[PDB]
DNA sequence: TACGCAAGCGCTTGCGT
DNA sequence: TACGCAAGCGCTTGCGT
């Protein structure tokens, strides 16, 4: 087609081409000309075929896991802005945590040839380190570890340990020392690392969490439910809950209310990620902060860098969690005594 | 690379090419050898060379408008499904309500040779309608309006007025006639339709709306915030409030807590969604129930039909709301004098 | 000066033998 | 019988003039 218009402009292809893309010099005349027929055609240039000559999509694909959560539509969103912005396409990918289907999306996306490849696949057996190594050509980074687990691409941390510790710290310096806590699944760095921080912070407190006290959750509200349910539904019960995420945490609200508990007041909880309506929790949740746009816009960063100045060395960036006081915590009996 | 094989195996590339897609018969022996091939190889066919070559990308195009919403997130979830399912890939699009936005990811979108279009605009006016038909060529269905606006596209249509008129109706027959309505966007579906469902329920009951009792929202909690304020936030205040969306809904109940307001005792509330989390709501949310998935599925079907299938006549289905009895709605003061 | 030629990018597929 | 030939898909770009 690029053919019709050439001809229809009376010039060569070579030159619609450099006009289309001011490669180069073209008479304004000869410009308009290509213009008109352009526009007369009704031109629209294949990228594929452009694709094909040039060795670069200009689109790049999200390996996800999920994205109607909260926390990953979150991060997901910020992501697009940037591809949009630098004008990469996006492709997006759930494997629900599951090999066939992350092997299938792997393939599918070197098949049509991403520039770049945006990991988020929350838990990474070996098997799922392996096929990913199978693919170290096409550039990536992997926006979920909590340390790099591999030297094959680029990690952006977030510090997981570090705002667990944060959050404990906060129970224990309002007057708390009876806690509990739903983490996530342990298989993953917001389950695993979070729960470590916060339990240094209890260990250095000489505050011991009874197994009881301690229950799993999935990121799910109903798990958060669950959980809540099983704490208070005991005879000895802490004065406030350490909750993984703010969904489960949202779900944990629930439950109280249900049983009729109050919170703050009955029982304090303390969530974690910020989610966009944390805030609009009842009560407006108190929870640690987890910076997902700039989680995305440095993650697409690296890639684009490797991407473009060809970078080989895996890099890896920190980023910064933080407190955000509202009003699901209240003071504990320590609080004046200290 | 195709030809690296080939050499490897030492046949011809048509032959490697007819074993990749046992497109003919291949000596097993032959068909071995280029496996092997490809696998030391390590081979991954070009998709790209390969769209150039047969004429259809196999993936599609979601021309959104945000992602983040539980809402939105939901539907799109589903849609991804379907593609994986049916070996298409998603390129994600918001334009943010935004024209030239829009008008840029559409462009990309016709480049990149999508082989159809999912169109989730939110409000669509002339200059977006026109921007559109520009596009007839390429296969799309809209799904997000009300009734069929074009003649060019498919269209799968919720039953927005009849969800919003059986809003009306449970409060009506709980015993309210002293209501309030927070309504989405009117220059939208979910927003005016609803809107209208429900006005259509209370001028069949005698009942009318005092404008202040009235009040527009943009479907973020922030928006459920302010108006339930200021619904509350006044001399008389109905007994029941009709709220939009379940987000905004969820940004009503915190207000009404902040006031130290019951719901559903002192205020009770009906939303309109059933997003993922609305039974975690504090209280479990009485809602109207969108099928997002069989708005996702059924749309992608349209679409694919009318790719594969090459139908030329635009085409509708409806999808129908339904509603879910939770725990925000209390009987009114009319309800023995039924 | 301002532009055209023709080969290449990596597959697919209708004729043949 | 089981397979190869060569043209085409729609752009880009190094040499020339
Ligand atoms: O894996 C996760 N899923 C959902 N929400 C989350 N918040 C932190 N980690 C997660
Ligand atoms: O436009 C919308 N935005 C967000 N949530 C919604 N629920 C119905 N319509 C909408």
């Amino acid at each position: 087609t690029i053919k019709d218009v050439a001809k229809r402009a009376n010039v060569s292809t070579t030159t619609v081409s450099h006009v289309i893309n001011k490669t180069r010099f073209v008479a304004e005349e000869t410009r308009n000309a290509v213009w008109a027929a352009i526009k007369e055609l009704h031109y629209s240039p294949s990228a594929v075929a452009r694709s094909l000559a040039v060795n670069h999509t200009k689109s790049i694909g999200l390996l996800a896991t999920s994205s109607e959560a909260a926390y990953f539509a979150e991060i997901i969103e910020a992501v697009e802005k940037n591809c949009f912005q630098k004008g990469y396409t996006l492709i997006l990918g759930n494997a629900w945590n599951n090999l066939e289907k992350q092997r299938a999306y792997l393939s599918m996306m070197a098949q049509k040839r991403v520039d770049g490849l945006l990991v988020m696949c929350s838990e990474y057996p070996e098997p799922l380190l392996a096929m990913l190594e199978e693919y170290r050509h096409i550039p990536m980074v992997v926006m979920d570890w909590g340390e790099a687990k591999a030297d094959f691409t680029d990690a952006v941390i977030d510090n997981a340990f570090e705002g667990g510790y944060m959050a404990g710290r906060y129970l224990i310096e309002r007057g708390h020392r009876e806690i509990g806590v739903i983490p996530g699944p342990l298989e993953r760095n917001t389950g695993a690392g979070r729960l470590a921080g916060f339990m240094k912070a209890m260990e250095e407190a000489m505050i011991k969490v009874p197994e009881s006290w301690i229950v799993q959750g999935d990121f799910e509200p109903e798990s958060g439910y669950r959980a809540m349910q099983q704490i208070l539904s005991q005879p000895h019960r802490p004065t406030a809950v350490f909750c993984g995420g703010d969904i489960m945490a949202m779900g944990a609200l629930c439950a109280a209310d249900e049983m009729g508990l109050r919170v703050p007041q009955d029982v304090s909880l303390i969530g974690y990620d910020n989610v966009r309506n944390a805030r609009y929790f009842t009560p407006a949740l108190t929870t640690i902060h987890q910076p997902k746009d700039s989680l995305g816009e440095t993650a697409f960063n690296m890639l684009l860098d490797r991407i473009v100045n060809k970078r080989e060395e895996p890099q890896s960036i920190e980023v910064h969690p933080r407190l955000i006081e509202r009003r699901s915590v209240a003071d504990g009996p320590f609080r004046d005594y200290r």
